């Protein structure tokens, strides 16, 4: 009926949840606005997202909102625990245990999707993609499609296996809820990727908005939240110390540019690895070393990969790397760095989330979280407030998915301006931030109107 | 002929050129690349852009590229002098002094395009639209128009009696030089909304390449720029210390982010003002107070405006500073401050673009360059190296527009993203700036090709 | 021995691993002096911070020669998994996260007792509890009227620790005091007490002060709370540091430290100071300076770093608003009036961490019940900047016990030499290269090639 | 009665002080509270201190609390001319004149002892100790020493050439000069040397305050000062960006730990070299890679020296630097690079204070102010907010030694904690800076009075 850790967590949870709520105007003043309209009422979501104490004040706010739901992590380290046990107490089915196997968390993905009364989902809440990717390549192997052979990895192997289970016990249950689905929201830049491979291909079967690339998502969550939780992360698994360190932050987008912050306010001193040129030269504009681990490695004393990308720290990397080093990676999936390369090595578990693994030759590494997300799995991911405006904007995108259905086509959206605008209007007494109003000249003279939107479609900020 | 200051500065001129040139590898690239080929032979261009070191180093790349030009400055206070002799040195015409008047300003702006055989310039290279505009509003008062009438500002009465002039002493001349436009191109967000309004209302009759909006412009120039060049015309103008006091930066965008940058990293202790929410909220994350300067006017120190709004300043806010605050704009135009509603009070000169402003109660306050760009005014604007990444555009634009003027229509393009990616990439070596290249599977597998571009069109940065 | 769980000590052992390659001062003081052994025959009481890092320092002292017993000097300080670790080695620890006042006052008094029921001869102190333990139960019992009208809860518990030592060993306290040879004192509290002793008359023995030395004060109360203090808030209260206004009370070492911790991360720092040249200096280096009369109602954060008392006062916390998060990390917690607190509903929310509610409906998050939040919420300083500073308490050590009658009863500092040999010890592990100077250029600026390279109250 | 360069220029000079006034809270304020108490009603000072603006207000002060004072500049060439007009327009003698000889120079010296009155001075504020040593001197002559032969330098035979002049022109003024002074206030470094050492050999006749040891003084001046004015030399110099930019700081004292943040703050990647291994690990834990100029000249893009050592900087480094390396020196105060060195390759001069030299290889390098102190020689000094601080401190000292005469022996002594406090004080309200009371429960808990001072005689800060 659910599946948590330690449901006497709860009251813990509860407590935790008071206070987050007060760091969280954005999901808060949704609550206000629309309580009483019900705008969700009749939804039916399976939400695929880290299982936090965030995560439980959105929860708690589309069911505020008329929304059923059944939830799951995105992560088999990213769960808090009392987050899940307060969320379970209320009655809400939730599948999320921090240190999850690989089967557990797919048995889980697929566990969001069985209702009681046996009809399917009509909503996706999405971080990462796992749970559309999950509808999506079990509905063509129902097709008759073969998806479910030549497996690239463990972990692929793992969903293929629960999609052959989910086929042989209720047959049909792909393709009815592929049918079921009316939208999907997609939090975060490797699932919205995700989504833009399938519309390009023609497999992207209903609406999808692209939630990560709102403004107040993208430059406050990935690079702000960032900043906040990957040294935090860090800290909790080694206790190091910043100040007289290097660290190499592998990629300079939005997550790479929020860590190199995390890192330099600490005082480690930082160097930086990218592809693209534009985004090098912004590195080196802000005050780092632009270098490739390839000549870094052997003298980093923290080493962070943010890509999105694999392969980024790979086995010859870090037999370069120094005693001692610290390895760890803040970008969606795991196989940023090669891990499974060193398995055949000597491990020792330190403790929850930190192993040392030691090389023939007597080099120890620490390695974090076992290579996954090391902010949600050393530490507890990011702060409630920016939290906020990232879990404001998928409210935004159930409603719209929900309520005006017919108003899309099977494309990737983004929300519009104004959205995006409220959006951080809402967050801003909250921080004492007292905005300025234009005249009716002053907006006249630069081509807006005093209520905005105040930027052409495409501006940067 | 030419006008500048005084011929002999041309040797102190080139040896700053000299060096300049190692700062702008953008720039020299070009002329390595583009020099034999000469792909602007045939090019007549009238060029109204800050008379400065770095432009210097522009118009000879463009010389080096084919091109004839005819050059003046986009602002009265703006000119390097010696710059501007070294290049009416060479015999490229230059009409540039640091502290003309009006009156001679517009003046220089109609001589860059008296061209010695009588034949129209056949491109524009533009900062903040004033040579176009020239062109379109003479054109259209020769066409029998009503535009030159009810004039609103000194400036704007200035700009109709030369006008006129050009009218009386050459007919035809604007309709026959606006029909020989196969171009512009245009560097700064000021004139760039500017396009937008003529393109909006069908008054663009020929293609501009918007250069503001490269990434490689906007995102360095805009932000880095002032970073590095509005402290530095504070500094140079008043010696004040910066540890201690209290900064006001009006508007948080490209522009303001980097003014805020520039006065923290010296020590000044920054207030934002901001109408837009997101902007606001970027601010406060910023570790900055946002405050409004109604407020915040009477105990500020230091008060700047960014916004390339108007009436930003006002009388009202300048009778609440304090004894000797200092007050200054870097956005484009002079009237984002009341300078003229200051002009009823006693004035004392300190120094060139300095000057104590005394209110009746005895109060005083500093005023920058006379309330025009400070950067510019009171100092050299932003060195050579962010120049050079903003000029490396402007080449690109003109060559362009220039060689393949029938594959555009009369509207405002960006270049594309290759081209800003290679810009980019020309200066990463002159830093020690190490790039790192992808596998042919981690290109796939992010879905991008090894050599870029490597973001989506609309990608933020 | 007495610690939480001795089943930790696996995981203790896992972290000293790793510590010790992190602390290159101590690991260096166990080459030189481990076959020399320069502490055999010390007898040492310690009263400090039971850390991963204290647990590295302990085994330090034993490679030298000594024998030791150690308890933490706060009661929410310890690490059980480096306690455990410890107590694996037979080395006799009481120390527990956690543990009551009474326990507290139990295990100071424990550091004393050695089996063959003779003395110790050294203590190693951090803010002077172990120290004034002896002191107090001496003149006690030579008839000074010092166990009366305790002035705090805790006061009390001590005054009852010193009446049941007396009843059970009479002449204890006399003995002890006597058989000590030196104290070394770590922290700035600790010292402040040393140097009220000195100035009444009323201390017996050499003490060094290791809180004065440059690589201790200015790095460990600077760069450490640097480090630790963000940590300790954020694993508390997992708050939001950008957007955010802190208001920092003391500008002196940690009080600097605190304000970059703070700024660092992102949040806006405002700063409080009785000092007018220590809020110059926050001034100058960017920051607002106020009272905490006048910021207290808009805080979103409020910490204390002086060292003093009465600095957060149930009138200051009356003033702040919902969910305001206060927190101490000066050496003790009087710095906030927590007892004023204590007839308000309290609601805790997990180890060291508590909802406060005023009567009306007002509602505060405090750290670790006013104690030091670093230790506290997370685990202190990390192992490298504690290296610095327990690299001179090994030094301190040395000299005491190896060359005690060459010191007077007073406060003294190691000299310079040993401070730049400390930091010196630390500079390869960053791969920090240090300049030789020419024989000429030393002459030039009036010092050797070898140093000291400044002059002796050089402030740095 | 005065000598000046020109009485014309006074006017000016006023103009200048208006301003400066109010950037000099310190002195302003002591003035205001002392100026009716008169605590220098009969004070005679001798003052010998660089005569520029700054100074100015400091002599204005002085004469407000009371003093009768007579002036000279404590260098040749750091007199600003229409500061001493302003000055000698007073009634105050004044002699100093930028760029005097060192003949001249002396024989002003020889001027701030000769009062109409004929009765000698009873105070003495000095900068180096030039004023003092000359008295010192001229008095041990009189009293039959061998002193006035074997010169060392040529400088030398100026000075007593001088005492003899003033000896044979009149008997005793020395030895009666000597006995007259009441005390000494000294500013500078090598001027307390010059001092302590008088001491050690039982010569100092009368108490001297060293200032220069002031926290309020030496953190001001060394470490504040140095913050603001060194990358603002280095702008108005080469106007070269330093965002991405390497540079190479020499020592980590004060004026080092300034630079690096100067640097730093204004985008720089900073790294310093040390000697002292406490400096260094305090360079490292604040981020700075710690290097040998050896290892990191070839690829610097800026060295900058502040060691007040000496071949710092040497031909070696010089060579290995790449093209367009800036270098400058801003320690003390020529020889920290080897300037002469490089005499025998080719020099182009720039502009004032900036030279491009030329290696036989076209290697190129910027060097700044040749080699001495840049931030005065490209900037205008330390601005006066700093020189306030210092300056509050010289008068300070000079009540304390005029008023309690008695309660000192003759010996060097530091400025008491108290008024090093007072200082701070004074310029605190200019900042808005609020200062919280201790209540007398809290003031004998750690072992002070409510009013100070506050820590311990030998407290770091
Ligand atoms: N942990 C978190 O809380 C969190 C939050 C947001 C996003 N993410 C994840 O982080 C990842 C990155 O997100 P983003 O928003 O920064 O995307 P982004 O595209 O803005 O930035 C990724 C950057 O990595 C660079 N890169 C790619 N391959 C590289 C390589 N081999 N070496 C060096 N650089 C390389 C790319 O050029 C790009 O600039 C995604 O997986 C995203 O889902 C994690
Ligand atoms: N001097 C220079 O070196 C330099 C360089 C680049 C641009 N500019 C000029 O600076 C100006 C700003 O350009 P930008 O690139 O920052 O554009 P931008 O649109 O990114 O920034 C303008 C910001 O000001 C804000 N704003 C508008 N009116 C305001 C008001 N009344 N109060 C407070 N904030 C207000 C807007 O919300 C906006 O975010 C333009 O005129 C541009 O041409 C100057
Ligand atoms: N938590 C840790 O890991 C750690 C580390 C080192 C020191 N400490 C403790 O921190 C405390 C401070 O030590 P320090 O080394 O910074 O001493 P310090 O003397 O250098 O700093 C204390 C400062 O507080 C100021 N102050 C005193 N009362 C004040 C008041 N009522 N309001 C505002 N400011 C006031 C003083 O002017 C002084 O500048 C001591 O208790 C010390 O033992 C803790
Ligand atoms: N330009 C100015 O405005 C200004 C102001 C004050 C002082 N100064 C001058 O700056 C110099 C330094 O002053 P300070 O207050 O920092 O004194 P300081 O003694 O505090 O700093 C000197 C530092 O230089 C280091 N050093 C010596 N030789 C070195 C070498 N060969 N390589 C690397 N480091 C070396 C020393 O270890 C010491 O830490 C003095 O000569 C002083 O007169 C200049
Ligand atoms: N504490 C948190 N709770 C829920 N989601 C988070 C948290 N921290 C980061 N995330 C989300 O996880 C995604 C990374 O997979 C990001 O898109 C981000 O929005
Ligand atoms: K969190
Ligand atoms: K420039
Ligand atoms: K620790």
């Amino acid at each position: 009926s659910m599946v948590v850790k330690d449901i006497s967590l709860a009251d813990w949870g509860r407590k935790e949840l008071d206070i987050a709520e007060t760091e969280m105007p954005g999901l808060m003043a949704a609550r206000e606005e629309f309580g009483k309209s019900q705008p969700l009422k009749g939804a039916r979501i399976s939400g695929s997202l880290h299982m936090t104490i965030q995560t439980a004040v959105l929860i708690e706010t589309l069911k505020v909102l008329g929304a059923e739901v059944r939830w799951a992590s995105c992560n088999i380290f990213s769960t808090q625990d009392h987050a899940a046990a307060a969320i379970a107490a209320t009655g809400t089915p939730v599948f999320a245990v921090k240190g999850e196997t690989l089967e557990e968390y797919w048995t889980y993905t697929d566990q969001i999707f069985q209702w009681p009364d046996g009809e399917p989902s009509n909503m996706i809440l999405d971080d990462g993609g796992d749970a559309t990717m999950y509808i999506l390549i079990g509905a063509r192997a129902e097709a008759g499609e073969d998806v479910l052979s030549n497996p690239q990895s463990e972990e692929e192997e793992v969903l293929f296996a629960q999609i052959k289970k989910r086929m042989a016990a209720t047959p049909g249950f792909f393709t009815k809820q592929r049918a079921a689905i009316k939208g999907v929201t997609e939090e975060t830049t490797t699932g919205v990727n995700r989504l833009y491979q399938l519309q390009k291909k023609g497999l992207l079967p209903f609406p999808a908005i692209n939630v990560n690339d709102s403004v107040t998502k993208s430059k406050f969550d990935n690079k702000y939240g960032c900043k906040e939780s990957l040294v935090d992360g860090i800290r909790r698994g080694t206790d190091v110390m910043m100040a007289g360190k290097v660290a190499v932050v592998c990629g300079y987008g939005d997550v790479g540019k929020g860590s190199a912050q995390s890192l330099a306010g600490a005082g480690a001193r930082v160097k930086v690895t990218e592809v693209d040129p534009i985004c090098a030269l912004q590195a080196a504009m802000d005050g780092f070393e632009v270098v490739t681990l390839d000549d870094a490695a052997s003298t980093a004393d923290i080493v962070v990969t943010t890509t999105g990308n694999k392969d980024v720290i790979t086995i010859d990397h870090m037999r370069k790397m120094k005693d001692m080093c610290i390895v760890g990676n803040i970008g969606h999936f795991d196989n940023e760095i090669q891990v499974a390369a060193l398995r055949n090595l000597k491990w020792t578990n330190v403790k929850p989330q930190v192993d040392l693994i030691e090389f023939p030759d007597g080099k120890r590494l620490i390695l974090l979280s076992e290579g996954r997300l090391l902010n949600l799995g050393n530490a507890t991911g990011h702060p409630s407030f920016v939290m906020s405006a990232s879990f404001t904007n998928q409210v935004l995108g159930q409603i719209e998915l929900f309520t005006r259905t017919d108003a899309y086509k099977n494309e990737v959206y983004v929300l519009p301006k104004h959205l995006d605008e409220k959006v951080a209007r809402l967050h801003l007494d909250k921080l004492g931030a007292k905005l300025t109003v234009l005249s009716e000249e002053q907006a006249a003279y630069i081509g807006v109107t005093p209520q905005g939107p105040f930027k052409s479609e495409h501006y940067r900020y």
